[PDB]
């Protein structure tokens, strides 16, 4: 039997042109003549486009359809129908029919699907260290159609706030969502990905921020492992201390006011020289940064033991 072959969906680009594609399967052991071939929209009291084995073409309005590759003369098989300049108005269920012989008249129907195709952006807005859920990041797929759908996915997910106004061609409509997140020193640096999703694209596409925060420094001091004692070789500490924007100045103190001979500062680090007695004292790293100023403590031992 004669069994006409189109999509069930065709996408469809806003202000571009598409085809339509439509055929004809025949098996090649039975024989049929096809007289005409008649696109129409979704009933509008008649067609909207025809081509015909000898009398040739018939448009609606002329200069926006065209039959791709119907030819005068030739045996019609293939009704694909190219139409220009898509807007949204041409969005809808088309009709494509074959007018054969014996077999009588196959139809089918294809959504016109169109869409257009949007791009998108994200920045990091940067934040101080507020107590309320700030937007950390923004999102946005402008000129999207159907509007695009604004996923996002990271290791410390917050609360994402989406909106959209219309966007630039008629139907289109930009979203602009913002991943909202109480900020934190710990997330500085670290990664959120927005998710543009849209049945446009080869594959969703990722959009990936580097979150940053700003804050006073956060101090801590390595180096020591309880068993220093007397007449040991020069051990030196770190002042380990991160914050936002890189810190500024570091400070070396103690406990009891001015550093105690034997422990010599070195910018971030205190060389701690060989001792004759035992000596404490605890010690005070005063971190400045861009921000403020922070500090912090450790008690320090040498002992003789073994
Ligand atoms: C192009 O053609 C498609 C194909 O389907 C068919 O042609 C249509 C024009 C129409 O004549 C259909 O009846 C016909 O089978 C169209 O897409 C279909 O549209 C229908 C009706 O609008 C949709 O029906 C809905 O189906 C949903 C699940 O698939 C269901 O959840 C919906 O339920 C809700 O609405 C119904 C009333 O329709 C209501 O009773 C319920 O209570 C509930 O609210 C609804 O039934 C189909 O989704 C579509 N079919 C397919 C296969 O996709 C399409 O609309 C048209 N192109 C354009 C641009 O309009
Ligand atoms: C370095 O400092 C230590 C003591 O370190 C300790 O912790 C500090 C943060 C301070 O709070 C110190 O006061 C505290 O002791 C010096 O050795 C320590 O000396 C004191 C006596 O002056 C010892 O007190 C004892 O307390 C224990 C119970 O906790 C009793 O059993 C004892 O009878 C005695 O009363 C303290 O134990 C002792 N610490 C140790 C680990 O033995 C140390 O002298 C000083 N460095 C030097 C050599 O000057
Ligand atoms: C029925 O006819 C239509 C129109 O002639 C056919 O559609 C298009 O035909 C062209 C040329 O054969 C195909 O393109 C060729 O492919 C590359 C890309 O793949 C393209 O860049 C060049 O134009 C190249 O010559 C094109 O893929 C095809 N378009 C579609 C939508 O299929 C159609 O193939 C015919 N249908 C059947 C069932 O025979
Ligand atoms: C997010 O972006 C920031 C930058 O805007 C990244 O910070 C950068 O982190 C790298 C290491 O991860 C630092 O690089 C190291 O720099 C030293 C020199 O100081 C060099 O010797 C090392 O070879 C290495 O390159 C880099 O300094 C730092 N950038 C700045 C301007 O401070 C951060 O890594 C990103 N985070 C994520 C999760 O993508
Ligand atoms: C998503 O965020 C928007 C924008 O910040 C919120 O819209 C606010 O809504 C509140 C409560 O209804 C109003 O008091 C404000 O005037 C709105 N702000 C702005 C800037 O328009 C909205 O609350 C959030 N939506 C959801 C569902 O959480
Ligand atoms: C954080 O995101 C950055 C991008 O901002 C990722 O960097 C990409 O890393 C891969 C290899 O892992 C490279 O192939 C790409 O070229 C990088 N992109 C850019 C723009 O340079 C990074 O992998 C992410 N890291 C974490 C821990 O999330
Ligand atoms: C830390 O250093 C800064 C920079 O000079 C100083 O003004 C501040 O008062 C210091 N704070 C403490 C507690 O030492």
């Amino acid at each position: 039997d004669v069994v006409v072959q189109a999509p069930t969906q065709v996408p469809g680009f806003l202000g571009d042109s598409v085809t339509l594609p439509c055929y004809l399967q025949v098996p090649n052991m039975e024989v049929t003549h096809v007289s005409q071939l008649t696109w129409a929209r979704h009933g509008e009291s008649g067609s909207m486009a025809v081509f015909h084995q000898t009398q040739g073409p018939s448009y609606s309005e002329s200069k926006r359809l065209e039959f791709v590759a119907a030819r005068l003369g030739a045996e019609l098989r293939n009704a694909s129908l190219r139409m220009f300049g898509l807007r949204v108005e041409d969005e809808g269920n088309y009709t494509c029919l074959f007018v054969t012989f014996p077999q009588g008249s196959r139809s089918v129907d294809i959504w016109l699907r169109v869409l257009a195709k949007p791009q998108n952006t994200a920045e990091v807005q940067k934040v101080q260290l507020t107590g309320e859920p700030v937007p950390m990041a923004r999102c946005v797929s402008t000129g999207g159609r159907p509007p695009a759908q604004i996923t996002w996915h990271s290791d410390l997910g917050g609360m994402p706030n989406t909106s959209q106004v219309p966007g630039f061609l008629s139907g289109t409509v930009t979203v602009t969502s913002l991943w909202i997140l109480v900020p934190s020193s710990q997330v500085d640096g670290k990664n959120v990905t927005c998710k543009v999703e849209h049945e446009s694209f080869e594959k969703p596409q990722l959009l990936t921020v580097n979150l940053t925060v700003y804050y006073p420094p956060e101090v801590s001091i390595s180096g020591y492992d309880n068993n220093w004692y007397l007449g040991q070789n020069e051990a030196t500490l770190t002042c380990d201390a991160r914050s936002n924007p890189e810190p500024t100045g570091y400070n070396w103190s103690t406990t009891m006011g001015p550093l105690p001979p034997f422990a010599v500062a070195q910018g971030a680090q205190l060389l701690i020289r060989p001792v004759d007695k035992p000596i404490n004292t605890t010690l005070i790293c005063n971190v400045t940064n861009a921000l403020g100023a922070r500090q912090a403590e450790l008690t320090v031992q040498v002992k003789e033991g073994p």
